DNA sequence: CGGTAAAGTGACGTTAAAGTATCGTAAAAGGGTAGTCACTTTTCGG
DNA sequence: CCGAAAAGTGACTACCCTTTTACGATACTTTAACGTCACTTTACCG
């Protein structure tokens, strides 16, 4: 998600209290090892944040010295930039992991389609008498009927040899069998029987 | 296709054009470089030989690093940002997200096809129907699928009648069954039990 | 979690078992032949003929081959194989997959275009620098707008902006006013900063 | 871009001949070597393409008897059978050129937007000013017109401070200078000057 | 009171460690190769 | 004319080579800490 430097951290936080006006421009500052103790870090690692800022014209620090606040105006607009523009990292970050997300979902789709050219043909090797099946998922005004209630062969040309309703199957199902939605519908006919069925369920 | 050793090579030129690095100021090399933009050693070495190569800049005194002329760093600067991508890097990422766009396009009509030239979903389930053969003498041959009943008089479900040769799909109720006619379909072994008797094959296995 | 060939090579055989290509008695070829048949590895050939044995369709005690066991449970192993496996469900993951996919590039064309407007344009840190001048002298042209001075037929100059009391106006227009003392920001060249220097009396 | 065994590319042209009757039901298809010199190749890939039609019941092998035609019917489906699926399998292989290609556009998109974000806090670092600068790529009615007939500050708030015209700069440009499609125009203001001239020029660009 | 020297503290620079990424090597599998094995056909001899 | 032997070819198999994928190791980069150096302040001495 979103990391930083601990060193761009400590940056950050001081320039924030300088803008705030904590630390006022002018204030002296002997420090080091105080304010390394107040973060918790090595000493050395306080520098490490802190010249970075000189620099950056926002203190200045002489030798064996404490750090002087420069420009309130500039301080403002760095931390301001740096702040708002770490939102562009944010956004930047947020970018990268959608696009490396879709390379997964598009990789995904690679053994997919591979997988399902392989059982298309591994399907086709039979052939004893394949039926037709669909998954009435849409919503229908024929779902919540029975088979004879609808009329199917009829209305559709098809003959039903099974419908599968939560995994379970029941074959030669009937006029009294009822077709629920999220139902597998298993029949025979031809490709023009299989277009009707699609269509009269609401299937595309 | 760029990496932040150019970066550096750009804010140390920026440097040097604002004034910040006086004209003839010495920097203190790998160093100061490390120090200053959290940039490893390495990398800084050559970042600065970009601008040693521009005579910007002078490495030949270990000690650290000359800085030569203002006006050939605002050079640098001016060249390097328009042969690389600024506003143009704006435009380059529009133009990439609609090429994506377009072949998204390509890919979801490419997959209608795959998946339409699949005109049915078999199963090859063990529902696959059973054969019979009305070869017996039968009250129930000469009359359709529909005033037999058929499925209420013995579960059964047709699924094709074979007479003489040629098979009809999904007979339907004004099918006929004539005799030596073969009759697939779905059920149980009870239902095939059925069939058999309604049908007169009592003699078959 | 269902990606394999062996599968394949197992439920080919049993389809040849259970229509009875392939009678009880029979025995199969050796495991490298059928491995080159099916265009795979004996080792996945090996797996195959394992699924078979584990379902008991066959067995290899037999260094010459496999030996048919059950009909039926080939055609009881078909049944589950078409459960596992399933069909057009393979077509429907395919499908949201692609409607998930198009969904993530709407959400990537509005984070860019945030990321675009951003709140303004850009820069080329081109040698464009601006010159700067404090018209600080006497001057008939002080106390007179922009357009009143004709500022570019002038001296050739584009002013950026004007400094007065501390204060910039950028993009001034025609109608701003050059006060004395006020700074004058201006593009153009050696020759226009030479013209504007004269123009103002700072010679 | 095809990639079929040389086994099985021997199995389907025999197989053909076998289809159109060159090679009849009865006629052996004997001498190996002499198969292998039909097509140029090794008698041994020419075997196992024939071992392969064997194994789909295609011919009958046998030792000394070069290999016998069995079926003209299941020759004749089989070849239809792989004349559809290999096509399938063709068009599968299609929507990999546009996974990869996709991909590879990703790859560049992320190096992109991270080049982006450098150039982002690269400008934010500035000196006095950055004008902002527009390429000028849509249509337009204001194209093919000088600064002047445009009257340009007076419709945008913006102050011209060069055009860019076939990679050649003119500073301060004046009112004589025309803007021409794809141009790069450089100008001051603030943020909703920018808006003005995007607007004006027909750079909504969504 | 002024100057000098010493000590202490703060900063800067350099080096080391840890974590992540990339590349190379190795292993496994899938597909071609020649050697061997057997069978059938042809020729010769009885 | 029939039988036997030899030769040629089909059938068989163990193997080898090539390609792809996965894992491990090395390298690079970034961040932290130890050490050393400089500057400033104070105290003491002249
Ligand atoms: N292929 C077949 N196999 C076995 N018997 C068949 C049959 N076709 C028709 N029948 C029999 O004829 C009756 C009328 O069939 P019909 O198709 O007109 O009218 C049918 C049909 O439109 C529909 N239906 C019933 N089961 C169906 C199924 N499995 N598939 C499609 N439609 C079915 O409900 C109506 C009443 O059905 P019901 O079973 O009470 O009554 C059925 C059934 O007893
Ligand atoms: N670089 C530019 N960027 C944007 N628009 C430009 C432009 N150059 C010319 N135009 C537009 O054309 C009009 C006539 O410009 P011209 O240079 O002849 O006549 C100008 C010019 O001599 C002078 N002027 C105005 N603004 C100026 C400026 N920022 N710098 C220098 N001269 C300016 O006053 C006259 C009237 O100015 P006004 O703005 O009413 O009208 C200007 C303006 O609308």
């Amino acid at each position: 998600e979103i990391v930083t430097s601990k060193y761009q951290k400590i940056a950050v936080a001081v320039a924030q209290r300088i803008a705030n006006g904590d630390y006022e421009v002018g204030e002296k500052l002997k420090s080091r090892t105080t304010i390394a103790s107040t973060f918790n870090v090595s000493p050395e690692t306080a520098r490490k944040g802190l010249n970075i800022l000189a620099d950056l014209q926002i203190l200045t620090l002489k030798h064996g010295s404490g750090a002087i606040i420069l420009s309130k105006e500039k301080a403002i607009e760095f931390l301001n930039q740096y702040e708002t523009s770490h939102s562009v990292a944010i956004l930047k970050g947020k970018i990268r992991d959608n696009i490396k997300a879709q390379q997964q979902e598009m990789e995904e789709l690679a053994t997919l389609v591979d997988d399902f050219l392989l059982q298309t043909r591994a399907v086709s090797k039979q052939y004893p008498l394949a039926p037709y099946e669909i998954i009435v998922s849409e919503d229908s005004e024929h779902l919540g009927k029975s088979i004879g209630e609808l009329n199917v062969w009829h209305q559709t040309g098809a003959t039903i040899v099974a419908i599968e309703h939560e995994g379970k199957f029941i074959v030669s199902p009937g006029p009294f069998s009822v077709i629920e939605q999220g139902d597998h519908i298993f029949f025979v006919g031809d490709e023009d029987v299989y277009a009707r069925m699609k269509t009269y369920f609401n299937l595309r």
